[PDB]
C-alpha cells in the first residue's frame, strides 16, 4: 500500500524547516522559512514568536505541496515531531492568543544582571547551588531567568501576570499551542529541563525553584516524554490544516541537541554526538542514571520514548567558535578564499611546526570556563604560513573537544565508544583525522544530511506505529542511511606532546576586558 | 665658480652603490651592482671580497658615464666618501694583494663557540666584561671574533699571520685599501668602533684586548676620523679611473648607521636617527662623552669630523623584525597583495580594538633581551580582521622603538629631542603618526631618503670644501631639500592604553625551547 509519512518541524535560531520523512527514514521533501535576528541592544537577541509560528506554517503547507506531486497517493502525514532552539522563551496571554513581547534567544544576555542576583541572594555565591536538581549551573541561557526578566522589564507580561492570563514556555510549548489554537499547553522533558525549574531526576517542576526564582506554577505547562500525544494541528494558517487533510497529531517533542543524539542512533551508553554549527555542542548519552559534573559540563535528558519508557541522560558540553572559526580566517583574514581551500593548505604542511591558535574569540567554555580568555597565537617564526595557521585552527578545535571529552569520560566513568558528527564542519576531511586520532574514537559521518530533524520524527513515528522498536529503528537505519568511518591514524605520544603543546598555549590565553 | 659633485660609495650586505650628489645634496646619478651571497653552512654568510671590490668599481663607472650623458656642467667628482656594512671582516695577503678567503658578515654564526669561549675564560661569565672600554658585549657580530676563527679554522689566514702579510680588514679598509692599490691601509673610527678591539675613551686600539684576543697589531689598520684624506683611487679594474678621468681623493669613511646618523643631520646631542628597514637600527647622538648602557644597547662613535676633531658619540639599539613583518603578513599570510594596501587597511580602523601584535619572530632584543619569545597575537575577538592585525603590527614596531629610545634616554640623561626617519616603511604615514605620539617628539622625514649615501658624501665634500661647515650643510639641505614634519597627535588615555596592552602581550611572548 501507500507509504507512511513523519513531518518533522526543524525549529533553528536562523530559520524553520519542515522535513516529511519516509519509512526509509529518508527525507523525501523539505522547505525551509528564516527568520528575524533581532538585536534592540548589544548583548541582546529575540525572535517575534509570530514570525516563528507562520515560518512553521508555510514550510509545512509548501512541504505538504512538493510531496503530493512526488506522490499523489500521498493523502495524510502519520504524525508530526518537532525540534527546537533549547532555552528561548516566549510570553504569551491564554486570551488573546498573542504573545506579550519578543522572544529572548538562548543566546541573549539580558538577563545578566539577575543572574548575578541569583547565584549571590539565593546561592550563597555557588552557580551550583541547585545543579544536582536541574543538572544546571545559574546562567544567562536557561529560561527561568528570562522568564524573571520579562516578569520585571515588561509592563505587558507583569499585567498578564498579575491578571492570571500569562503562559511561558519554550519554543516547542509556544509551537505545538499556536498549532493547536491554543488547545495544548505542554513540554518534552528534554525542553523542561533546561528551564532551571524542573527536577532533572523526577522530571517534574521544582515548587522550591519557582517560588526562590518568583515564577508563578501557573505560568507552566504540563511536562511530557519526547514520544506520546502532545495534541492535534487545529490551525488554518496558512492553510495547513487544509493541506494536512486527516486531523494529525503532534507526537513528537524534543530538544535540537537531543533530537541530534536521538537521530543519529545514540542509544547506548558512552555513544556520542557533536553537532556542528557557528559553535558546536557534544552531548554523549551516559546511560539511565543521571551523571553530574565536577568539570564544568551540564547534565540534562537525553531522552524517554514514552510516558514510563526508561529516561536516557545526557552530558553535555559547548565550545562557542568552530565553524565561525573557520570562516574568521575567510572572511576577516583572507588566509583563504573558498572553503574547499582551507583543507588543501591545511594539508600542504606536515604540522603546525611550533605554532599554536587557540580561537577563544568568545572566550574559553569547552570545560574550562574563561571569559577573559580571548584569540591568541603563540610561537611563530618568520617560517610560520597561513597554511600552518589554518592546520593549528584545525587541531585547536580537535584539542577543545578532547577537553570535553575527558571531562565527559571522568564524570560519566565511561568511555567514549564512538562519535558522530554532522553540520558545516563534518565535510572537513583533515579535521575528521585530526579529532579520530586525537582522541582515540571513530568518527561516523551521516550521508543523511537531516539526522536533527530525524529525532524529533522518530519521536513521533514511534508514537504512532510508524516504527515499532529502536532496533527496527537501527535497522532501517543501516539499510538505507549510510555513513563514512574516520578511524584513529595517530600514536600514543604524538597524542600526548600535542596536548602538552596545548596546555601550554592556554596559560597564554587570558586577556579579559 | 662651477657645479661641485660628490661619489658616495654604498657598499651594502647585498649589493654595492655608488651615488652622486652635486652642492645642493641632490642625488643626480645611480648604479647598482649585486654580490654572491655564500652561505656554505647553516647560519653562516660570506661575502667573496674581489667581488665587492669588482663591483664598487663597475658601479662607479657607470653612474660616472649614465651622468655624463644627462649633465652637461659634470666634468669630475670632487671627492668620494664611502659606506660600509660594518663588522664584515675581510683577511687578505699584503704580497699578493689577494684575500685568503671569503669574509664573514656581521650577521654570520660561525663564531658562536669562541664567542662564548671569551665570555667563558676571558669574561668569567660575563660578556660584558670589556663594554665599559669597547661599548660592547662579547657578540658573534663584532671583527675580533671574526678574526679569531679565520685564525683558527682558515690555513691560509693562519700562515700569513706567520710571515708578517697578513691585514685585517673591515670593508671600509678592504675597499679602501684596494681603490688605492695598496697604497692606503686605513679605518674611520666608526668603523674601529665595532671591532672589539678599540678603546671608546682614547679612540686607538686596546693592546690588552689584541692581547688578550690574540689579534697581533700588526694586522690592523691605523684608525682616523671619517673626514679627511685616506688616499687617492689608483685602479682601473672596471675602467674607473678612466671614468673618473682626474685623479680623484678618498676624503669620507664612515660605517652605514653612523652615516645615516650623519646623512639625517644629528649633529647634536639628543637628536637621533631610525632606519625603518627589514629591521630598525636606532642611533642617538649622546655627546662628546660616552655614555654606557644598562639595557644592553651599544655605544658606540657616531662621528668625528676632521684629524682629532670633536668626536660625538651615540647609543645603539636595534629591533629585529620590522620591515620583515609588514612582508611576512603579504607572502607567508595574505593580509594584502602588495605594499600600498598595509598603511590603507590600517588606517580603516580607529583602532586595534585590544589586541596586541608581539612579531618576535626571532626573539626580542632592545631593553629586553629574550631569544625565546616568538610571534604572537592577543586579544582576538571576531570582530577581528586582517586590518586590525596590520594596524597591530605597525603599532608594535612603534612600542618596540618607543621602549628603546625611553632606555636611550634613562642612561644617556637627555632628552629625545627630535626623531629623522629613513629606511622605506618612513613612507607609511600612520606608523609614523603613531610613532609620533607614542614617543612625544616631533618626526622629522627628508624628501630626499638617499640619507646612508649622504652622510658619507657629506663626510667627503667637508674634507674637499664642498661644504664648509656643518651649519652650511644644514641651510643647504633646509634650503634644496624639504622636511616632513610629523607632530605628536594621540590622547594620554589613548597612548596609556596601548603602552599598558603591550606591556601585557609581551609577558605572554615567552615560548621557544
Ligand atoms: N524504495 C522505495 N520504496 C518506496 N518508496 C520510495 C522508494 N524510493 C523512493 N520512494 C518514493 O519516491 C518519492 C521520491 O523520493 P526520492 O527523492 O527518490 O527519495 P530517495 O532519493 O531517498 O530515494 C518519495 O515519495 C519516496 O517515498
Ligand atoms: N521496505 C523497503 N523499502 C525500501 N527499501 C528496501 C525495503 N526493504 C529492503 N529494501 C532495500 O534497501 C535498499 C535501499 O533502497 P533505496 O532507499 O531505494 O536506495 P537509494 O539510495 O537508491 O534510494 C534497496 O537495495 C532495497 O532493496
Ligand atoms: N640597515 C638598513 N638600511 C637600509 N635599508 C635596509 C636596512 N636593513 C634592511 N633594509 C632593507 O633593504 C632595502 C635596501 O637596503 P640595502 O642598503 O640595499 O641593503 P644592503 O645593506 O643589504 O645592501 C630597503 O628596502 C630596506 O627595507
Ligand atoms: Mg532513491
Amino acid at each position: 500500500f501507500t507509504m507512511k509519512y513523519v513531518g518533522s518541524i526543524d525549529q533553528g535560531t536562523t530559520s524553520t524547516r519542515f522535513i516529511i520523512f519516509d519509512e526509509r527514514q529518508r527525507p523525501v521533501s523539505v522547505h525551509q522559512v528564516p527568520h528575524t535576528q533581532h538585536t534592540p541592544h548589544p548583548g541582546w537577541l529575540e525572535h517575534d514568536p509570530m514570525e516563528i509560528f507562520r515560518s512553521a506554517c508555510k514550510c509545512m503547507s509548501v512541504a505538504i505541496a512538493k510531496l503530493r506531486q512526488k506522490d499523489a497517493s500521498f493523502r495524510k502525514i502519520e504524525a508530526i515531531g518537532i525540534t527546537n532552539q533549547r532555552e528561548t522563551t516566549v510570553a504569551w496571554d491564554r486570551v488573546t492568543k498573542e504573545p506579550l513581547c519578543y522572544a529572548p534567544v538562548w543566546n541573549d544576555l539580558r538577563t545578566y544582571d539577575i543572574t548575578k542576583k541569583v547565584t549571590a541572594e539565593l546561592g550563597g555565591g555557588d552557580s551550583m547551588f541547585a545543579s544536582k536538581i536541574t543538572g544546571l549551573p545559574v546562567s544567562t541561557y536557561f529560561a527561568a531567568f528570562k522568564m524573571r526578566w520579562m516578569l520585571e522589564n515588561v509592563p505587558a507580561v507583569a499585567d498578564a501576570c498579575r491578571r492570571g492570563t500569562l503562559c511561558f514556555g519554550t519554543i516547542d510549548t509556544w509551537l505545538m499551542y499556536k498549532l493547536s489554537g491554543g488547545k495544548a499547553f505542554v513540554t518534552d522533558v528534554t525542553n523542561a529541563s533546561r528551564t532551571f525549574l524542573m527536577d532533572l531526576r523526577t522530571r517534574k517542576w521544582s515548587p522550591e525553584l519557582c517560588e526562590k526564582l518568583k515564577i508563578p506554577m501557573e505560568t507552566l505547562p504540563e511536562i511530557r516524554s519526547n514520544s506520546e500525544l502532545f495534541g492535534y494541528v487545529e490551525t488554518d494558517e496558512c492553510g495547513v490544516a487544509a493541506a494536512l487533510n486527516e486531523r494529525t497529531p503532534i507526537m513528537g517533542s524534543i530538544g535540537d541537541q537531543q533530537s541530534a543524539l536521538f537521530g543519529n542512533m545514540c542509544f547506548e551508553k558512552g555513544e556520542a554526538k557533536n553537532t556542528y554549527g557557528t559553535g558546536c555542542f557534544l552531548l554523549m548519552n551516559v546511560g539511565e542514571e543521571a551523571r553530574f559534573s565536577k568539570h564544568g559540563l551540564l547534565s540534562t535528558v537525553g531522552f524517554q520514548v514514552g510516558r514510563d519508557g526508561p529516561c536516557y541522560y545526557a552530558l553535555e558540553g559547548a565550545i562557542a567558535c568552530a565553524g565561525a572559526t573557520v570562516e574568521w580566517m575567510r572572511r576577516n583574514m583572507n588566509l583563504f578564499s573558498h572553503i574547499t581551500e582551507c583543507e588543501k593548505l591545511a594539508r600542504s604542511v606536515p604540522g603546525t611546526q611550533g605554532i599554536v591558535f587557540v580561537p577563544a574569540f568568545s572566550g574559553l567554555l569547552a570545560p574550562y570556563w574563561d571569559p577573559s580568555a580571548r584569540g591568541t597565537i603563540v610561537g611563530m617564526t618568520l617560517k610560520t604560513t597561513r597554511a600552518h595557521v589554518i592546520r593549528a585552527a584545525l587541531q585547536a578545535i580537535a584539542l577543545q573537544l578532547n577537553d570535553v571529552v575527558g571531562s565527559m569520560k571522568r564524570d560519566a566513568g565511561l568511555n567514549l565508544s564512538s562519535l558522530r558528527v554532522d553540520g558545516g564542519l563534518s565535510k572537513n576531511g583533515l579535521l575528521m583525522e585530526i579529532q579520530a586520532s586525537l582522541l582515540g574514537v571513530d568518527i561516523l559521518v551521516p550521508s543523511m544530511h537531516e539526522t536533527t530533524a530525524l529525532g524529533a520524527a522518530l519521536c513521533a513515528g514511534l508514537a504512532a506505529g510508524v516504527w515499532t522498536s529502536l532496533e527496527e529503528v537501527k535497522a532501517v537505519s543501516r539499510r538505507e542511511n549510510s555513513w563514512k568511518t574516520v578511524s584513529p591514524s595517530g600514536s600514543a605520544m604524538e597524542r600526548e606532546a600535542m596536548i602538552a603543546e596545548w596546555r601550554e598555549a592556554l596559560k597564554r590565553t587570558k586577556w579579559a576586558k
